[PDB]
């Protein structure tokens, strides 16, 4: 039973890591690239990029703990805790060579600690569309004069009393369409069919709760990263951000310059938060070219 | 039937203003003081202050258009539109003399335009616990190192797709208790019964919608006030703010100094946003004494 259709030539499988059963989709041959999805989505956001990368890489796309078809974490949802699971998963398939990493949104939060703590294991790194958790996140506005505040949902999702889960239960499909489209420039790619698929996955009660536990751990992740960031990343890095409605704009690269020695950045015009779907052709080209150097 | 218990010696009544049926509670004798409530509440937040004020003043506490037992506005929910209704209601009862004005939270938004445009009609002014809509509101953070921020709700309530009505319907009591307690220093003053009374009022479908339409008009109110603020306020003014969790702290007075030539302010320690309930006795004392000079 699969929540999303697997591309031709790929397999849906599971690996137990530190007592947690992680779901992933895998295909291809060659050095390993791990693609890590974000909030509201699953491995499936990568399904157009995966067959292209599989022509020269082994490609693995896991579901984050608690999301998609992956069990919730047993330790916790802070970035350092979740990163252990993802690092060990990748090293099962690449135990003796560094691997590449591509991450979107909270995929960044959930991988940055294992990148900085295991730099020799990461050949090349691509981060898109979310801040690394640090004190910069406290400077984003609650309310804007034009457009909409990008990250007021941080407070909504992190609020006590299970506020978000209690309000959104029974309205998951409605909420997700609003959240996705309100963070998009090219909204037309989010067909009702595609939104149905994503909503069915995150409406599983444990997945709805898991979604917001990542935000309830955000301040802990900030505190973790304040110590970790005393060592800059040394491997080649690329940032991508949308330049349209919902995009991080220049923030993505400007923040990454404080974390990485070797960073190139791109802002994609007419594209919001959901780069793999809103702007597949330019995003896939940028990622394939950067990893193929 | 009344949504809230009327104090002895007071009358619950209605007046048509520009085709809109406004509810109010009125008592006392002497010059007029109008008390204007805010979001999540109704005239009833003033019910402890009203009998004390009525010893020296005629006191009127209206329900904002669309809230409590008042009909929704027929023009709109921007500050300049709503202020017309409240100004004309006050002038029905005080046609020959200036009146005093006390306002809390969005009661400020809904009165500032008629104060600045009809200064000879306003004897003394008391504002508590919310910014006047202007560019300062764009500086409040979306998220804090302690968790959810003070005014992320501005964006939640202003969002389209009837986001707030759709998520809060069926959970109106749950949401309002969370909203009140997250903006309170002293949660003990809110009995389960008081929360039930407020929740059943704003759960009326047109009142749930009206609540958030004030926020959907907030940026329009900011733009209106950019022009209105070219004229400073000349009447004696007092600001009050909570010094505890949920309070505006020094912001209330510091902002008001930009609007008013003659202003005094107080910050109440141990109190958050809900001053008439969290800190009834000192709030009542400061208002009575300021108006009785």
């Amino acid at each position: 039973a699969e929540e999303f259709p697997v591309p031709n030539g790929f397999e849906s499988a599971y690996r137990e890591v530190d007592g947690v059963k992680l779901h992933y989709v895998k295909g291809g041959q060659g050095p390993l690239v791990m693609l890590v999805h974000g909030f509201g989505q699953t491995w499936y956001e990568w399904h157009q990029l995966m067959p292209e990368l599989a022509k020269r890489f082994t490609v693995i796309a896991p579901d984050l703990p608690g999301l998609g078809q992956s069990e919730p974490p047993k330790t916790g949802y802070s970035g350092e805790q979740v990163a252990v699971y993802l690092h060990k998963l990748a090293r099962q398939f690449s135990p003796d060579r560094p691997f590449d990493l591509v991450a979107h949104d909270i995929g960044i939060w959930n991988t940055y600690p294992m990148v900085v703590k295991n730099q020799a294991d990461i050949a090349r790194l691509v981060y898109m569309q979310a801040p690394i958790p640090d004190a910069r996140i406290y400077r984003f506005p609650a309310f804007t004069a034009q457009g909409e505040s990008l990250v007021w949902h941080f407070s909504f999702f992190a609020a006590d009393d299970r506020l978000a889960e209690t309000l959104i239960a029974g309205k998951e499909r409605f909420f997700l369409e609003h959240f996705i489209k309100s963070h998009a420039s090219n909204t037309e790619v989010f067909s009702e069919r595609l939104l149905d698929l994503y909503a069915r996955s995150y409406a599983k009660p444990h997945s709805l709760n898991a979604s917001f536990e990542y935000y309830r751990a955000l301040n802990e992740s900030v505190r973790q990263n304040a110590e970790l960031a005393k060592t800059r990343l040394q491997m080649p890095t690329m940032t991508l951000a949308g330049g349209g409605h919902g995009g991080m704009g220049t923030f993505q690269l400007e923040q990454m310059k404080a974390y990485a020695e070797d960073v190139e950045g791109h802002v994609l015009p007419g594209c919001g938060h959901w780069l793999p779907e809103e702007c597949a052709a330019p995003m896939n080209r940028l990622v394939i070219d950067f990893l193929s150097r």
